[PDB]
């Protein structure tokens, strides 16, 4: 299961961390990853797991490597070594595609969409409220971002379960479809819509993308489908799992819950602190050349894991980093990434989070983990929560 150690890697830097099955997973996934920040662990280590790769363990190195795109390329952005979404793997071109994507998910769009997002959150919460229980992950978290995508992209509600099935197959295959088959089925769906909206545009994301320009010429169908596909999948598992870590914490910490109930104006700040504490993405890069990085010889072609999750957990970045404190004066994190690939959806995501917390806490202020339940986490490129059974007394809630 361990790949043989390359001869350029000194043995004293070896730490066999498995990003898909870390040793202390039962104790919490962020805690399991923070073992990389224990004092006997160097800033940059090599693991023999998963093909063999570097891991930067501290925020300083994680940020620097994401800044240095000339050495740390997105050509292979995932460990381990058919994925073709745009602009994940791409500078003049990356910048043009990002600008176009920014027209459709940037702050002005999110500000226009906010009340629609609230209305959606409200309808979902109200549907669960009288039951006095739900699996938050399945019953609220999963249906919310996919519905926001349909709003954003001007797609009919009827198309949700099929689209959701394809995106589920790309990350959590049941075996009916290979990744490549799921991706192509997604493209089968998007291509006709892109073409129709090229000729007869609305103001939705697909119309805007389909009418965009790259290199002084019209965006191609291939480019537009790959961009639309990324806009869809980028906002699903990340938001599902993040909302689930946040709601798990709030269920388990009545005093933090009470703080937001009493002081709802703190919710935007609380969102930032939760993004830091329950950070969840760990992407990577591949070396474009031999490069000495902080005293360590990296070889052309080596992969390096640069966990976005770790920057904000680094005690060099935030004191007492496992403590949640909504009043931190400086919330330092790279939860949405860093450098040229910084999350295009960061504004939409924050609004989704804040709206969800505001609406949940006003309708269902008092809730707990279901008696007897033990919450299980999962680890990967996007770490997450397997299920989140919550319980409340319906008499303590308030209807619309
Ligand atoms: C809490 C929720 C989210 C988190 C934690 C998150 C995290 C990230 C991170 C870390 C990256 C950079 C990956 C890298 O550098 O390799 C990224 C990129 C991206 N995200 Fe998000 N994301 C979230 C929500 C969203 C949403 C809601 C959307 C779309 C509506 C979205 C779309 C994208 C896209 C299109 C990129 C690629 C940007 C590029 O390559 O230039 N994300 N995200």
């Amino acid at each position: 299961n361990l790949a043989p150690l390359p001869p350029h890697v000194p043995e004293h830097l070896v730490f066999d961390f498995d990003m898909y099955n870390p040793s202390n997973l039962s104790a919490g996934v962020q805690e399991a990853w923070a073992v990389l920040q224990e004092s006997n662990v160097p800033d940059l280590v090599w693991t023999r797991c998963n093909g063999g790769h570097w891991i930067a363990t501290r925020g300083q190195l994680i940020r620097e490597a994401y800044e240095d795109y000339r050495h740390f390329s997105s050509e292979c952005p995932f460990i381990p070594r058919a994925y073709d979404f745009i602009p994940t793997s791409m500078p003049p071109e990356q910048r043009q595609f990002r600008a176009l994507a920014n027209q459709v998910v940037g702050m002005p769009v999110v500000d226009k969409l906010e009340n629609r997002i609230q209305e959606l959150a409200c309808s979902l919460i109200e549907s669960l409220r009288p039951q006095g229980q739900c699996n938050f992950t399945e019953d609220y978290a999963e249906p919310f971002p996919i519905r926001i995508f349909m709003l954003l992209a001007g797609l009919p509600e009827e198309d949700i379960p099929h689209l959701k099935y394809l995106t589920d197959q790309m990350t959590r295959p049941d075996g009916s479809m290979t990744f490549a088959e799921a991706k192509e089925a997604l493209y089968d769906y998007l291509i006709p819509i892109i073409e129709q909206r090229r000729q007869k545009p609305g103001t939705d994301a697909i119309s805007i993308v389909a009418n965009g320009q790259v290199n002084g010429r019209p965006i191609t169908s291939d480019e537009a489908k790959r961009m639309c596909g990324l806009l869809l999948v980028g906002g699903l598992d990340t938001v599902v799992n993040f909302l689930s870590f946040s709601m798990e914490f709030l269920a388990k910490s009545p005093e933090h819950r009470q703080e937001l109930i009493e002081r709802p104006e703190r919710i935007p700040a609380a969102c930032e602190e939760l993004l830091r504490r329950f950070s969840l993405v760990a992407d990577g890069r591949i070396l474009t050349s031999d490069y000495e990085f902080h005293g360590v010889q990296l070889k052309k072609g080596d992969q390096i894991l640069l966990p976005q999750m770790l920057s904000g957990l680094d005690e060099r970045e935030n004191a007492a980093p496992m403590h949640v404190d909504f009043s931190r004066q400086k919330v330092s994190h790279t939860t949405f990434g860093h450098g040229s690939h910084l999350c295009l959806g960061q504004h939409l995501a924050r609004r989704e989070i804040i709206v969800t917390l505001k609406e949940w806490l006003t309708r269902i202020p008092d809730f707990s983990i279901a008696p007897g339940a033990q919450i299980q986490h999962k680890s990967g490129i996007v770490s997450g929560v397997q299920a989140l059974p919550l319980v409340w007394d319906p008499a303590t809630t308030k209807a619309v």
